[PDB]
């Protein structure tokens, strides 16, 4: 029964995944140009993944105008649901690239197919800028820790990831961070690392964007690439993985790779596989 | 592109609610006898709803056999899950009332119709037992408050709940539990009160059951109006009308009766609107 002018047909992406049920996933709506943004932020809130996108028609010479919302907020750019609405999206087209509209410009995406599906794609994502924190005593009284490994930057692609710095995997995985306190961190998602060499576990907590901890936050793979070379983990442009949502059981595979140094880089590249869970339509 | 050997369809209610986008969501899954119960709660993990639910043939006499699933765990029996479970089933039966098996028992629906859809339903809960909690002065510091209006007691219908009394409704919009710390009181939910009369409002927290904040938490309204009764707010058989859910933005009307007195209760009834919000199909 529909209870608008317009239903909407959607898809559910698990995105940084190759099989359903892993990954992080995300609801792709088309055909959303007659829907108002203040009726997207509810269908995200209903929705309750980390992300909802809504497909408009472009604007600006892309395929596609990508609107971005989180349960609580949007978000101008966003790394899992633009995957997945790319790799959604390619299941309507041949191209072999596409080229999605955000509020942070136009995003080019590469699409992998195999037997006639797209089973992956590599975005070029904003190259972010940073700063320090300045919070480093809070933060680490709200994740329940007492130092970084190193030093606590903030990265803006968009949104905004901070990116601290634990000495094992198994300290990573000990994290049962005060949510409470660290909704004080407006704005922002806190993301904590640990690994060595070409690979690197994660683990994101943001009550700003409306979760208390994500599988799979792709707008912090590429920052975090930067933040590894710079602080000697890695040399500038070595490609990584990253490792994501392994404890709250949605492990998510994320690739990335800047390249440049850090006064002049040029690209920063995220990839991941994706897979179709479902595909439904609303009511409204 | 099919991940298994069966596909399954589902339907999302909105339980406790007349409109879309309103009330606390089900992802109610037909056909679901072939799937094993760990994939059952992976597929909950992946919906992240409060719950999802199953649809399996029934052996015991009622018209199916109804598994339940949070985030993170099974559930015996659960209100809004199975309110929302009966409306879904009610689209392809004439039948008046439903009997829905669960692990608790077979829980009895009425249903609803106007012109020719379902659009409301009324069950008779288990009857609950109750004890103090005895954990008064931990709980009360999670919440953030200094005492509870009432005796603090724990209710189990299958699940279980605890009842905080608060002041005044405004008291109760600006709690803001410590999480971390309500995650020390296991296998149960928290559910805070304020009110009047007839008209009552309630948010619940339970990381227990894997959710923050849920909003209509149909399996403590039985319980409340006991509570309510119990403790001299309303007589023994008044209905109440329980609001849940305001400050999250998901508005739900829970409706409440019991019958008896508190040593020999007959009967617990609670019933609510419910709307469907979307149908789909899964890759698994
Ligand atoms: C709402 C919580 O999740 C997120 C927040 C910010 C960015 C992303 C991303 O994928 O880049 C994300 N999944
Ligand atoms: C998982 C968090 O939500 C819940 C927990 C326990 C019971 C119910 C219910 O509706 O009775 C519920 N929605």
């Amino acid at each position: 029964v529909p209870r608008g002018s317009h239903m909407h047909n959607y898809v559910i992406i698990d995105a940084f995944a190759s099989v359903p049920l892993e990954g992080n996933p995300v609801a792709v709506f088309f055909d959303a140009d007659d829907l108002p943004p203040a009726q997207m932020q509810r269908i995200a809130r209903e929705m309750n993944l980390s992300e909802s996108t809504f497909v408009l028609k472009p604007r600006n010479g892309g395929d596609a105008l990508i609107r971005i919302f989180t349960p609580v907020n949007e978000l101008p750019f966003a790394g899992h649901p633009l995957l997945g609405t790319a790799i959604a999206l390619g299941a309507h087209t041949d191209n072999h690239r596409l080229y999605l509209e955000t509020q942070m410009g136009t995003i080019a995406f590469e699409l992998e197919r195999q037997n006639g599906s797209v089973i992956a794609a590599s975005m070029d994502q904003p190259i972010p800028t940073w700063t320090a924190l300045g919070r480093d005593a809070e933060l680490l009284k709200a994740l329940g820790i007492s130092d970084s490994t190193f030093p606590i930057e903030i990265y803006h692609n968009g949104p905004r990831h901070v990116f601290v710095g634990l000495p094992s995997i198994d300290a990573l995985s000990a994290l049962h961070p005060d949510h409470r306190a660290l909704s004080n961190f407006h704005d922002m998602a806190i993301n904590c690392f640990a690994g060595a060499g070409r690979r690197w576990r994660s683990r994101m907590f943001s009550p700003a964007y409306g979760v208390v901890e994500d599988a799979a936050t792709g707008s912090a793979a590429g920052p975090l690439a930067i933040h590894l070379a710079r602080h000697g983990q890695i040399e500038f442009g070595q490609p990584v993985e990253i490792l994501q949502g392994v404890e709250i059981g949605r492990p998510s595979l994320m690739f990335a790779k800047a390249e440049g140094r850090a006064e002049q880089l040029t690209r920063v590249e995220v990839s991941g596989n994706g897979v179709t869970f479902g595909r439904g339509t609303i009511v409204l």
